């Protein structure tokens, strides 16, 4: 759920999840996807597409278990959807971290409207 | 949906929705409710409870139409859930605007652990 997602982002990026990624670009935050503004945003884009593949679980509300082992997010077995979900979240946190270098605060509270329609996943 | 909600909030408050309300207090933006920290936060609490009352539609995903008439958000739905949904949104947008006077930036990104259990809707 958003709690694990937030925590992962926090863990990987060291940044307050909500502040930095709760609303960034066309893809990080609420409101589906949009043409990504940058790498960071693309992480969220990929992340939302990742969520699209899920079936059987609520990416937002369903909590799941994962562990921080050797400073790596390790998804708990949970169940297939939750594990996949967890993997989606883990991927985006990793991705956001990898792209922290080009994080651009100007995209922080980007207005969802000024986002080009995203390509289908 | 959040698209209309966000637009309403911007329209009423004149503030970037994600920036001011994406994560404010215990109820604005954050997942779930919490004892409101203040009036602004209470708006979101009320809004979330309003959402809980809806039966035939998805408050997050379902789009509905509304118009801006005489600088008033005018829901344009007859479907009861979409109408109610729209009204929930309109109400929080108005409420957020009516409470900008006690809006406090220190509640932005308020840490969930500080939130006390919300009263039941
Ligand atoms: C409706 C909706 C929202 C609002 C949303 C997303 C999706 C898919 C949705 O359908 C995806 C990403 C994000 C951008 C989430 C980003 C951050 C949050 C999950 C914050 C979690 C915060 C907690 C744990 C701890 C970290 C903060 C430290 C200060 C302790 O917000
Ligand atoms: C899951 C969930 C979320 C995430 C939520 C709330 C509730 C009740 C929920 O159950 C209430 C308020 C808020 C904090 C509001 C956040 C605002 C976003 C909806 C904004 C998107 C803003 C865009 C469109 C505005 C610009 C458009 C122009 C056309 C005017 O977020």
């Amino acid at each position: 759920s958003l709690f694990e997602l937030g925590k992962m982002i926090l863990q990987e990026t060291g940044k307050n999840p909500a502040k930095s990624y709760g609303a960034y670009g066309c893809n990080c935050g609420v409101l589906g996807r949009g043409k990504p503004k940058d790498a960071t945003d693309r992480c969220c884009y990929v992340h939302k597409c990742c969520y699209k593949k899920l079936t059987g679980c609520d990416p937002k509300k369903d909590r799941y278990s994962y562990s921080w082992k050797d400073k790596t997010i390790v998804c708990g077995e949970n169940n297939p959807c939750l594990k996949e979900l967890c993997e989606c979240d883990k991927a985006v946190a990793i991705c956001l971290r990898e792209n922290l270098g080009t994080y651009n605060k100007k995209y922080r509270y980007h207005l969802k409207p000024f986002c080009k329609k995203a390509d289908p996943c």
